[PDB]
């Protein structure tokens, strides 16, 4: 998995069926890292630290073994809670 | 899931059986990075901002889970 | 599969329920590289070499073909065989 | 998907029953890449660009869910 | 897949049970290159160029659908540079 920020939510889009209401998120590792996309299965805001799963265990964790998604937010980071 | 662009369709009239008529298009993150082949499941044109996933989600994205995609489109983005 | 070092424990208390109890840890191929996480199906502490797997494989090594992992440890390295 | 070229024919007489009498090939991206090896369910020469898939779809690409593949030759790309 | 060199065997004494007692071998693209770790399928020494498969066909590649690799040994490489 990996440890990723909260850029902003993608709205400016027109995307395809198989993908429900769940919404889609811009992640990176850092600023200025390349900017990738994340199914939010948890309830994010911009600047959240976010645990992000790839591969097929993104499917089921944005709500589906059908679902299309190959990058899905499963946690919020606790930066300071030890 | 990637944002990328669409350069050019990509032709290919050898392939397997598998891949039926779904159009394929060359698309990279932005110019003069390393080229890609997605499957476009949406209806794109080159210059398109798409939105493109890849892993087993691809497939099913493609139209069906048996389907040889590593890389779909699906959706297009405007404000890139 | 990667070799990796176990920094810290890796909090997140606001995670999907699927994810059960497992423990997250933070690893690394060594210390300054990019920082990775992995559901600990050993029980390893900091400063342990481990192996860890990714892919499909993870998610079955984390407890279930449905578990939401794509990076699990399967081992902890005996470094000096 | 990938585009790549295919280099030559990858010779390994001491392998998994699991991979029965499919071609393997050397690819890479480019010459001077880093080389890589696709099964190919085509029917390619040296010399040919070719689309590869990876991931699962490579598996059921090669002829069947079980097959041991992650990246597999799925067309012959026209502009050679 | 990859085309890669055995460099040595892997311990790992404190590894998860679906692991079996398959062998797990240090495996990179070259010398100084990044290691990466393979469950053997053939039967490899140090120095065998091996041909090594990744993704979902790295499971049943070491012997069932259920086994926890991403990275598996699935030939020999006959005579490499
Ligand atoms: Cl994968």
């Amino acid at each position: 998995m990996k440890i990723m920020q909260v850029e902003k939510t993608l709205v400016s889009t027109n995307r395809i069926a198989d993908m429900g209401h769940k919404p889609l998120l811009v992640v990176w590792e850092k600023p200025g890292a390349p900017r990738q996309v994340a199914v939010d299965a948890i309830g994010c805001i911009p600047g959240d630290w976010v645990l992000c799963v790839g591969s097929s265990a993104a499917r089921e964790a944005a709500g589906s073994k059908s679902y299309p998604s190959d990058l899905t937010i499963i946690g919020i980071i606790d930066q300071w809670n030890g």
